[PDB]
């Protein structure tokens, strides 16, 4: 039974780390599923629920009561939906004849509707499946209340150790993986709800973005962060409004809120995941774990070169091989996306190769301006992608058979799903020849990855240690070289005295 008795231990253990992780999770899971259904079923309600979740992420004090309403709205939701299920209610669809006009399906006048359009009509066909969707939420947060309920009766009743071993690192990365990096993951959240919009309001956010881009120091960040959360909460609660209540094409690029076509809900979940990653990088900008805290000497651990272990191999591996594997990765992305912007990429990549280790053998200030600079301009074709995503609405009307090399030269292609879709235009041919998979945005968003991690390795001493390496390793090379012409002495010799001894042999 020992066997048993340990397989039970280390459940137990397990169970214990569980509460730690049901406490950062649980939030973040009853954030994200309420904005998930409030977006999949816009409504008045909806509304009101979303608003309050987008004011408690980034202020901690609203978060109380906040979680009281959230129950007391989803029992007061489930209980009119019920009621309204009854069907009791026993309820001008006027066409125009030739503003914005249209010809297809719409809900203002192609459908019969029971409420007037301003609000979310709800109805229970089914009965059971459609209001399921609230129970769960509700159920989530009963089983939230069940953790804090736990956590209570465990209270009441029942780094500088890093380097030694790799467990020892993973833990550390495992228990403060966002503390050192949540700046960049939050910016990296940013890019992606840039590149899954493609529409103004991304627009405004990629402006934002090299806003804070350019205070780079991290000062300035501290400034600036309150203002930024504060928008973001602003803007979310303006786009849901919007959503609730000249081509068609036109129109939807813009958001805007048109009953023929009207702007997809789902996708604004991924701006809610930046504001929520911003809020929580906020309270740990703020609060800097300041209650746990987990040249002569600034460089306690500068030979990872010598590789006396397994993380010391990995940690050389990381801090002085993957350089070269971020100009790899710049070379693909410019190559593979055969837009002119990639043309860029692959100059920059030719230079960086070139002159990598005399780059390397700088001083950190005039690498972190060229770095920068190449930051820069990764944003910038981000954002000038972006912003010519405006050629994929007002693009059949004018761009194909006409100005076609303007098409071909930026790459001009739809990759949202809100329009016609990519593989059919071929079908005609307008000789243009559209290019369909051209035209993307997740290699420059990896790049924009390796990029901010290649910069956080310059910024730390590491770096700074191999760099002394490369400088001893440019003393050597002619020592090397003398040794060299040694070594081709010695085997010269041999071979002669080996060719003499055979002519010898025959005389
Ligand atoms: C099926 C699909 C699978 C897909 C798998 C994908 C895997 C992706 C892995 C990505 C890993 C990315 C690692 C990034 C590590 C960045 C390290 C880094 O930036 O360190 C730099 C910082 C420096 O300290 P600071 O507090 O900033 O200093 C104060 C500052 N300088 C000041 O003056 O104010 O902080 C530090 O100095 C901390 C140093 C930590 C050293 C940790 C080394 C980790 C090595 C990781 C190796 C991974 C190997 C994986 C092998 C897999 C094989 C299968
Ligand atoms: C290598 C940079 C890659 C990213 C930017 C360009 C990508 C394509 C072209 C790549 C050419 C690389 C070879 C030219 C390198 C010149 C040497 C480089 O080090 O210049 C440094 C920095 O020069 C700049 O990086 C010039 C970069 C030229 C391209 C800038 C592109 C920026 C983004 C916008 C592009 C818009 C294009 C047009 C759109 C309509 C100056 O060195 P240093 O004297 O030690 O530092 C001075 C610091 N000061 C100024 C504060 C005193």
């Amino acid at each position: 039974l020992d066997l048993a008795a340990s397989f039970s231990a280390v459940l137990t253990r397990i169970q214990v780390f569980v509460r730690r992780l049901l406490e950062l999770h649980v939030f973040k899971l009853v954030a994200l599923y309420t904005v998930w259904v409030a977006l999949k079923e816009v409504s008045v309600m909806n509304l009101l629920l979303v608003v309050l979740w987008a004011f408690a992420l980034p202020y901690p004090r609203f978060r109380p009561m906040a979680s009281c309403l959230s129950t007391v709205w989803t029992c007061i939701i489930i209980v009119c939906k019920m009621l309204y299920q009854l069907k009791i209610v026993n309820p001008n669809c006027t066409e125009p004849f030739p503003q914005p006009l249209e010809i297809n399906q719409s809900l203002l006048y192609r459908g019969p509707v029971d409420p007037a359009n301003w609000f979310g009509v709800r109805k229970g066909y089914p009965n059971l499946g459609y209001i399921q969707n609230h129970l769960q939420i509700l159920l989530l947060l009963v089983f939230e209340a069940v953790v804090y309920r736990r956590q209570e009766h465990y209270r009441r009743q029942h780094r500088q150790r890093l380097d030694q071993d790799l467990l020892s690192c993973l833990k550390y990365f495992i228990n403060f993986f966002f503390y050192k990096f949540g700046l960049e993951i939050c910016f990296l959240m940013a890019v992606n709800v840039i590149g899954q919009r493609m529409n103004f309001m991304v627009i405004l956010h990629g402006c934002w973005l090299v806003a804070i881009l350019t205070r780079r120091r991290r000062e300035a960040i501290a400034r600036l962060w309150p203002n930024y959360c504060l928008f973001l909460t602003l803007f979310l609660l303006y786009q849901y409004l919007l959503c609730l209540g000249m081509n068609s094409a036109l129109i939807k690029w813009l958001y805007l809120p048109d009953f023929f076509r009207a702007p997809n809900s789902t996708n604004l979940i991924s701006d809610f995941l930046l504001l929520l990653c911003a809020s929580q990088q906020w309270q740990v900008f703020s609060a800097e774990r300041t209650e746990e805290w987990q040249r002569g000497e600034p460089n306690p651990i500068p030979n990872f070169i010598h590789c006396r272990s397994y993380l010391d191999m990995l940690k050389v591996a990381v801090f002085r091989y993957l350089f070269w594997l971020v100009l790899v990765v710049v070379f693909v992305a410019g190559a593979t996306r055969i837009s002119i912007f990639g043309l860029g990429y692959l100059l920059a990549c030719f230079y960086l190769l070139l002159f990598g280790t005399t780059l390397l053998q700088k001083d950190t200030r005039a690498q972190l301006v060229l770095w920068d600079c190449l930051i820069l301009y990764n944003v910038t074709v981000i954002i000038s992608k972006n912003m010519l995503s405006l050629l994929s609405c007002v693009f059949v009307e004018q761009m194909q058979s006409n100005f076609c090399w303007v098409i071909q030269l930026f790459s001009l292609v739809c990759t949202v799903k809100g329009y016609y879709d990519p593989k059919e235009m071929m079908t005609r041919d307008r000789d243009c020849l559209l290019p369909v998979e051209e035209a993307g945005i997740i290699w420059d968003s990896i790049c924009f990855f390796f990029l901010l991690l290649q910069r956080r390795i310059f910024l730390s001493h590491y770096f700074l240690h191999v760099s002394a390496d490369l400088k001893a390793t440019a003393l050597q090379a002619s020592r090397g070289f003398a040794l060299y012409n040694a070594a081709n002495l010695k085997s010269i010799n041999f071979h002669r005295q080996i060719e003499e001894k055979s002519l010898a042999q025959l005389k």
